[PDB]
């Protein structure tokens, strides 16, 4: 039985958010300490006074998700390259000096953007790393362009999606009077 | 012959350009001096020094026009109370309260807007005020959604149109150091 509940995790993929839970607890080093949140939300409440769910989960919805998710839909490495991690963003780079290749850039246009909710603090085994994963739908129509002043690129049908994100948050008690970012930053970024 | 470029004048509405031509030279007082430009120019030249075609020309595919159109697309008031005289936003706010009684509220996303190019310079005979006239087009996706977190409104259909737009620009000597819109103005706005 809980022989076939590892298969189904392992077996996922199409929940983001169970697919960073698993990115992060199984790539490299992954390991999960059972803090039981309060732990993870004092640290935060430490590193910062003023922070609490709420405060929090408005700066989410009102600003860093619908943020960042423009900055996905197009090519704006310079948005992504604020709030990604090392890790996160050079994979996204990845695809863009690929997309490049075949003479294609990604304009996209978000709408709606529901859900954004904090649903897991946990922390990372190594270095008890305090880690918030938020995850939200976004209704948006998907499009890429070409290389010269050229139309809709490859197909003119792009259909409007209706996305699922799941996302890794963690901040940092050094360089919090940042005020682009403060502190916050992206762990691997999934797309549903 | 000329009894039906008349006609056509008249019989246009298509071209928003010459719609507006007409909006401002018809509807209540207008008439043009045959400025020849350059008064026009040497007109906003006095009014702010740092002042050229090509400095303006950016300014309004850079920001002003990028921005007052994502305005328009949506139901962003807020935007085009700062840009339209109380002639073209009221008559805005009229459609609007009118689509609000319908339970359904605009939301669309404007996608690479290519044109912006000042074509006309030529100032109004009711007190001999300069203005410029300045067209675009935007390939745009235009939606609706409803009263109550309600899917896409009316239609799930909407094309993505590529209309055209043709607006009227004029500045004000006195308040240019307002820095969001800084003296500029638009007098009725039309769309394609």
């Amino acid at each position: 039985s809980i022989q076939s509940l590892k298969n189904k995790l392992w077996d996922e993929s199409e929940n983001p958010l169970i697919v960073v839970m698993r990115k992060i607890t199984n790539k490299v080093g992954g390991f999960f300490a059972e803090t039981e949140s309060s732990r993870v939300y004092s640290q935060f409440k430490l590193m910062d006074p003023t922070f609490s769910n709420e405060s929090f989960t408005r700066h989410l919805r009102e600003y860093i998700v619908p943020e960042i998710l423009e900055a996905y839909v197009k090519g704006d490495v310079k948005v992504l390259k604020k709030w990604f991690s090392e890790a996160p963003f050079n994979v996204y780079a990845a695809q863009q000096k690929i997309f490049k290749e075949q003479d294609v850039y990604a304009d996209g246009r978000i709408l709606d953007i529901r859900g954004v909710e904090i649903v897991s603090a946990k922390l990372l085994a190594p270095q008890d790393i305090p880690v918030l994963v938020v995850g939200c739908r976004a209704q948006e129509i998907n499009l890429y362009r070409k290389k010269k002043t050229g139309e809709i690129a490859a197909g003119d049908e792009a259909n409007i999606l209706m996305s699922s994100y799941a996302m890794v948050f963690t901040r940092d008690p050094e360089q919090i009077d940042d005020d682009e970012t403060e502190g916050w930053k992206i762990l691997e970024f999934v797309r549903g």
